[PDB]
């Protein structure tokens, strides 16, 4: 209908998944050299094998997969060939998938798939729908011509996280920070063992360490939150206590599928995207999200808490022209939820997105919700209150600025949201994603959230995770959570 | 008036100058000492302390500079020249009284004053309205007690720039060195430093000069920004104009006792910082009330030939539509040409927020905006700097600014000035203290011909800001003028 936003020709096009996130296992001795410890050799196969889900059977629906050069398939001892629960991706020039499937001495035809290429080819394979998002995470498992491909780009920018054995008994060179081989990622160790020592009746000396891809975009936001509790004011409302700092703006990059979903305390993804598409198609009845299991806007949609804004016409769960509204009708007379209002009030996303198409070096590319002839007959005024986009290079930028952040909950699940918009926007646009930044005004911490935030502060953040979408919509207004997916989010527990 | 904002009994408090800035002259050996026949340096103290930096017009009690001295400098400096001519001699002494000083001479009674108190008694004499604005400089001359006072706080944070000379030739005069406590969080440098000369006196001594200024690293991060930008921006064409730009950038400024963020490094007309703000304030919308007091601002945007563009072909010549102002004070009303009344019409939001400030300054939505969709089409231009939100702290208030589009060759010097105004209004307008801008840019520009100018102003080492006086009060916010305020010890380097 003329009322929607009609997606381009272009809509799949610049969130196409090109490369498939990995991990790297390897065992090396105590000079990194990779020319019989079981331990060693559980690790390996839990690692591996397990799903992040709790007791989830591995299946072709949902499993891990392992990716190798030929050669360490054929040292595999054949009792475990191919390695039992994983997806096996064989590197080779020589052997098709037959083949590997004729070295066997019919049940494993679903399991084995060779890749005439390298590592890149292979994870460009795994980043096609047949395997993302089924594939749960990728190990690259060598040997040393494709740990040396995995650690160089384009491969090393999909590096999630490298786990090393150390073994007291070709090398294996991690990139040092700063140099060119290391192309901007600063390695870091998020886990060291204890030396240990092996029941192999060699009394064998060991040690495993996991190495991560330093995440300086969530380092901001650790940062930010650990000045407000140094060094923020005080400050009592009803009395709830926060400490707060004025002023502060973070960035983050959405290129290449990246989604900045913090990894030090889970984000409920779910919520995020389910309330972003509830904006963007200009909703404002609440009951639609505690319908489907989001809960976020039931305090303030109480009849006790609509009362006390004075708003006791309006019938439970009826926000008033909050948010999405003012996004697709600013300044149109609201009545009650759901009424007909298409052409009423300044449509300005389909205005953003036609100039975008045109001009896209206009420098009046923003919106608002902060409409303060309206603000009264909102259950809340907005926080996140205005945003504004920017184009170099073919890519899509957006600026949120934000009144009052709770940095504890609200941040986190504003960034993502606003991660999303921008994502979906470019979508429309015929533009890649760019970059996210986010303008804080006054951003605190509850007085209560101080002990946990402590106890948050004390993990090193991981890589971030990806957007992949399923499928396509001929209107913006009829994109669903289900068309999306988050794949490798890999936070830490509660 | 009931639609006006009335300024509280309070108003004169938190803008009320304690200490007034100054500067330092002083001589040293190569050692530091203090204890010399170097004419030149004579020359060059005579000219510095006595001369005005605009016109270089006879000094007079309305307009002069101001020396001040301990009394032992005092009895040292020979009859001939005594008290200096053409200065305010400031004589510091708990044994001296003014008419002792006058005694000891062989015209002189309205140059000089005893003060029983040292530097920081003359500070807060000068910072009276009897002598600012009309000392332009106020420089310091020792002796060693009274450069031992300038360089540590309170006084050493008003000392603006210190004149060293150094002589080939007791006390030791000591700059602080950075990052040390007694340096008190400043950080010396060089603005310049002479070669070695040779004096004609007799002796060929040597000497040279040097000028520190303590590092202002709020300026410095605006000319950061203009240095990325040029080396790095993304160059677009619009009408084939050049721009080079980037995009998210935040700066702060301290408005903390009455320092104002003008910047050093190229000189901001500070006049129409002044007449453009309290015309937004006051709500209006018509040109022509600046352009009559030669701000000519919004003479492009407001002739017939740009209205008409727009498709405003209604709208008399310079009638702006509800743009700026008209959205800070009547948010949302009907508008139909300039200067109808208004009055009680759309949403005061200025008003608002003088009321929470005043009532509940911890709240989260002291905010006021004139991006209006509504009225986007109606105005001659969508505003730039579009909204602002308060917070308090301690007693001071703070406000942080989102400008949308960022010329940063005139127009972002032009609003930090504007917004820092902004903030010390309604700070004295609701019993708090000014506290810090933060200013929020999105596309943050220079135009391609603008490169090499910049390139000429990042060879400059910003120098310390001045400062802000209220020469008088009004009753109501809106009846404030660009001529009850005034702007002090403002040095800017040249075009
Ligand atoms: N400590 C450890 O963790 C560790 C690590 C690595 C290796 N190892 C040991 O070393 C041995 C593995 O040897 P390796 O490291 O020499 O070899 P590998 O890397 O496992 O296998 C190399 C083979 O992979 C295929 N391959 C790699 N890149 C390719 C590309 N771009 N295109 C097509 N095919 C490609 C080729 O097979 P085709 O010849 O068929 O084309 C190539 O000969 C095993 O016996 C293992 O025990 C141990
Ligand atoms: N090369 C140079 O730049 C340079 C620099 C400094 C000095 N000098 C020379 O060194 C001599 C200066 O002597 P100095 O440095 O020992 O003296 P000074 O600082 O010039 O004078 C000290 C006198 O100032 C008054 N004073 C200072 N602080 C005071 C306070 N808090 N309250 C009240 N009164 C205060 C007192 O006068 P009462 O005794 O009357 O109370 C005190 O005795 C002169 O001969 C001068 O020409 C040269
Ligand atoms: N960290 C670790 N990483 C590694 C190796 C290691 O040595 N340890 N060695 C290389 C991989 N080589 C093999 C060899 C044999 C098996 C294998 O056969 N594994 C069975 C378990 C067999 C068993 O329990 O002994 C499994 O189900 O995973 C797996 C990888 C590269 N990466
Ligand atoms: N840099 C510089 N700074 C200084 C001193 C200096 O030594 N040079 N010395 C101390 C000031 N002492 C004096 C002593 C005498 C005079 C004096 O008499 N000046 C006459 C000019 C005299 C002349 O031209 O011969 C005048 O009108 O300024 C000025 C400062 C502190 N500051
Ligand atoms: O998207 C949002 C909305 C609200 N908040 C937080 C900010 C405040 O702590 C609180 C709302 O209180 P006020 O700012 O409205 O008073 O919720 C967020 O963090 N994110
Ligand atoms: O307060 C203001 C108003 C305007 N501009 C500059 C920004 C742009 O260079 C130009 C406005 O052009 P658009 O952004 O509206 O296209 O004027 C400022 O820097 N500050």
């Amino acid at each position: 209908s003329l009322f929607k936003i009609r997606m381009p020709e272009t809509v799949a096009e610049g969130t196409r998944l090109a490369l498939r996130a990995f991990s790297l296992v390897v065992a090396v001795d105590e000079h990194g050299g990779i020319g019989n410890v079981p331990e060693d050799m559980k690790f390996f196969r839990d690692l591996t094998t397990k799903l992040r889900g709790k007791n989830v059977k591995p299946s072709p629906a949902k499993r891990n997969a392992v990716v190798m050069g030929r050669k360490t398939w054929d040292s595999i001892p054949p009792k475990f060939r191919p390695l039992p629960g994983r997806l096996n991706v064989v590197l080779s020039s020589t052997l098709t998938t037959q083949h590997l499937l004729d070295g066997l001495p019919n049940l494993h035809a679903d399991s084995i798939v060779a890749v005439n290429g390298g590592l890149e080819q292979a994870l460009r394979l795994l980043a096609s729908p047949n395997y993302t998002p089924s594939i749960e995470t990728v190990y690259c498992i060598g040997g040393g011509s494709v740990y040396a491909e995995a650690l160089r780009p384009p491969c090393v920018h999909l590096l999630q996280a490298i786990y090393r054995t150390t073994i007291r008994a070709v090398f294996f060179r991690v990139p040092e920070s700063g140099t060119e081989a290391a192309a901007g990622i600063e390695w870091q160790r998020e886990t060291i063992s204890e030396e240990l020592t092996s029941a192999n009746g060699n009394e064998t000396k060991y040690y495993f360490e996991k190495l991560i891809p330093r995440n300086r975009e969530e380092e901001q936001y650790l940062s930010l939150v650990d000045r407000i509790i140094r060094e923020g004011n005080v400050k009592h409302d009803t009395g709830v206590g926060t400490l707060s700092i004025f002023g502060a703006q973070m960035r983050f990059s959405l290129r290449n599928n990246r989604l900045p979903l913090l990894t030090t305390k889970r984000v409920f993804w779910r919520g995020v995207c389910e309330e972003l598409l509830w904006f963007l198609r200009g909703e404002t009845y609440a009951k639609k999200l505690s319908d489907k299991g989001v809960h976020i806007w039931d305090d303030n949609g109480s009849r006790a808490f609509l009362d006390s804004r004075g708003l006791t016409e309006y019938e439970e769960m009826d926000l008033g022209p909050v948010y999405g509204f003012q996004w697709r009708h600013f300044g149109a007379a609201y009545t009650h939820h759901d009424a007909n209002y298409d052409g009423q009030g300044v449509d300005q996303i389909k205005a953003i997105v036609e100039t975008l198409k045109t001009n896209p070096d206009d420098r009046r590319m923003l919106f608002t919700a902060w409409n303060p002839s309206a603000l009264p007959r909102m259950a809340l005024p907005p926080c996140h209150l205005l945003a504004q986009f920017y184009v170099s290079n073919g890519e899509l930028s957006c600026m949120l600025y934000q009144r009052s952040c709770d940095m504890g909950l609200g941040v986190p699940f504003n960034i993502a949201s606003y991660a999303l918009l921008t994502i979906l926007i470019a979508k429309a646009t015929g533009l890649r994603p760019g970059e996210l930044v986010h303008t804080l005004g006054d951003a605190h911490v509850y007085s209560n959230h101080v002990e946990p935030c402590n106890e948050q502060l004390k993990r090193v953040p991981r890589a971030f995770p990806y957007l992949v979408f399923r499928r396509e919509r001929e209107f913006l207004e009829d994109y669903e959570e289900g068309d999306m997916e988050v794949i490798d989010y890999a936070p830490y527990p509660p």
